[PDB]
């Protein structure tokens, strides 16, 4: 049936079928929540080339818009697993099952939350996610990061060119950040850390935080302090549970591609922050994107 | 001096220059010409994920207007070569010198045209250079291909997807592509050839082409026919010139990188339509620069 079916109406997915529809593939595009992945629980975008700023949900319009026009087949679909069958691939969801050339992997990552008071209502009002997107709002205010890997102390470091200090509070008594990365920490001025505690209640007014109340684990002891924003790292993990038997992942359950997008499996493709990568972005998303539906294109051809 | 310095502000260096500038990265970005790049040669772009439709030089500057309010200098340089020295490069153009401790090229790519009357008139009217950028605008149309070698041969067949018929006219008796797609090409059968032969004239109305004077370079005899859309394709090149001593690129004259855009040159990096790669395009020259903004940022920490 389809020439290619790309999974997941993210960014990079939106962006791999426009680019297989407009080549006049014969194209499918499922998803099983809303148009634009993350991009929806995201406010004000600064860094996509071509809009100066621009609103999360905004943008996932605006890439969405084109879709049918140009011939996309948007359709429904919770994506349980994959079988490929060498000339086709088999694409089955939780009533359906599809049957295609090809398969565009797009189904992106997923940020755990602290599921804590405030943590939603000050969403791109101080809680983030991303201190490449975000750092830059928050010049010479205090910061205030959470987590103990890699993630955290290395986006911790990065957010000390931004605020008069920056604090990492994680709920152990050292780090599970590798050793360099570690010594890095030690060596900032500007980092101190919060040891054996996690955050209760993210407060502030209506339009901003201006506290975090948190607690020690061990000694029960509950304090309040002033910071200006904070930036959360407590997981990042693949969202791509229906491939975890395919033998395309790694340890963590990322999508090994080459710099083709493509997976060990002909005919299989995987794009955006579902791929094992070091730089999650919407830039880094379309481009993957365009590179995914060209190779596509190729492999539907020969 | 800089932390990083752009050469080029086509997409790829807006974006790289973007990205550096918004990481607090002291940021240069050079450029001889227009900012833009080819998008300033461009009529309308569909493929740009944000927008439907937008024109090429209106792109450009949306991907302009920012770079400074982030903190990118601009400034005027025709570079004209490169020196490293280790713990920093030196950039020389025609009337000075700059200092930088990292620097990212992106400098593009040349589509040779043909220089005959017609070429200039009817850009994006009917005369293009990129088949998955325009072709989509010539559904059942007679589709004209300049050239023979691999990129007119494989053009030609993309093409068929849309035109009713493609012609391809090459100067010479036969073709330089590679065999298995010249195979392709004898079989499909959308597919016919003129030899010994070179447009003269591309000619239409005040809209729109009509036809394609042309003369057999043997027998000097000339022709008319009518087509739709002419596709050119005799030759591109890398846009370079300033690192061809250097030990970097190709046979060709293309830069080598690595996925993470890294020359075999510590600190230097390259983007965009200038590296050795096989889909050039606004996403992927967007997806290049972030990526390679992200690794000048680290190779500058450490
Ligand atoms: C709060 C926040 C702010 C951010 N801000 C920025 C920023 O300012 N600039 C920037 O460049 N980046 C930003 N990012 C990163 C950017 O949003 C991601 O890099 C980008 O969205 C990745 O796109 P994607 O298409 O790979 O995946 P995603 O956007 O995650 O979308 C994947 C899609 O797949 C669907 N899907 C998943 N599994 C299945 C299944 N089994 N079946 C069917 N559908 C499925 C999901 O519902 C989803 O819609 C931000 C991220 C967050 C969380
Ligand atoms: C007619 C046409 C139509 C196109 N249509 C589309 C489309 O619809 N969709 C799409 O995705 N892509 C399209 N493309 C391709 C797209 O324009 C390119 O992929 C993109 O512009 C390349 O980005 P870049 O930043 O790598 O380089 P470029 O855009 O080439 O920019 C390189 C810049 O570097 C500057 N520079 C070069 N040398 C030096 C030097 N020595 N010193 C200082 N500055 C220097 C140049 O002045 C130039 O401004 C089109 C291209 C053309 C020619």
């Amino acid at each position: 049936k389809y020439d290619v079916v790309i999974i997941g109406s993210g960014p990079a997915g939106m962006t791999a079928a426009m680019y297989t529809a407009r080549s006049e593939m014969k194209t499918l595009l499922l998803e099983r929540g809303v148009p634009g992945g993350q991009m929806n629980n995201t406010a004000e975008i600064e860094n996509y080339p071509g809009y100066e700023t621009i609103m999360g949900p905004e943008l996932s319009m605006k890439m969405a818009e084109p879709l049918e026009g140009l011939g996309v087949e948007n359709a429904y679909g919770f994506v349980t697993g994959i079988e490929d069958h060498g000339d086709y691939k088999k694409i089955i969801t939780e009533d359906d099952e599809f049957i295609t050339k090809s398969i565009i992997i797009a189904t992106g990552a997923n940020h755990r939350k602290l599921e804590i008071p405030g943590e939603e209502e000050y969403g791109a009002r101080g809680v983030s996610y991303c201190a490449v997107c975000d750092g830059a709002f928050f010049r010479n205010q205090e910061i205030l990061v959470i987590g103990g890997g890699d993630s955290a102390v290395e986006e911790a470091l990065y957010l000390t060119r931004f605020g008069q200090s920056v604090t990492i509070m994680h709920r152990r008594d050292k780090l599970r950040a590798q050793e360099i990365i570690q010594q890095r920490a030690f060596k900032e001025e500007k980092i101190n850390f919060i040891w054996d505690s996690v955050p209760m209640e993210i407060k502030g007014d209506d339009k901003k935080i201006q506290s975090v109340v948190y607690k020690n684990v061990k000694t029960g002891e509950v304090t309040e302090k002033a910071f200006g924003g904070i930036f959360i790292y407590v997981g990042l993990d693949p969202v791509a549970e229906f491939v975890s038997d395919l033998g395309i992942t790694d340890e963590a359950g990322w999508i090994i591609t080459d710099d083709h997008m493509r997976t060990n499996i002909p005919g299989i493709f995987a794009v955006g922050d579902v791929r094992q990568k070091d730089f999650r972005q919407i830039t880094t998303a379309v481009g993957d994107g365009a590179q995914a539906a060209q190779e596509a294109y190729k492999f539907v051809v020969e």
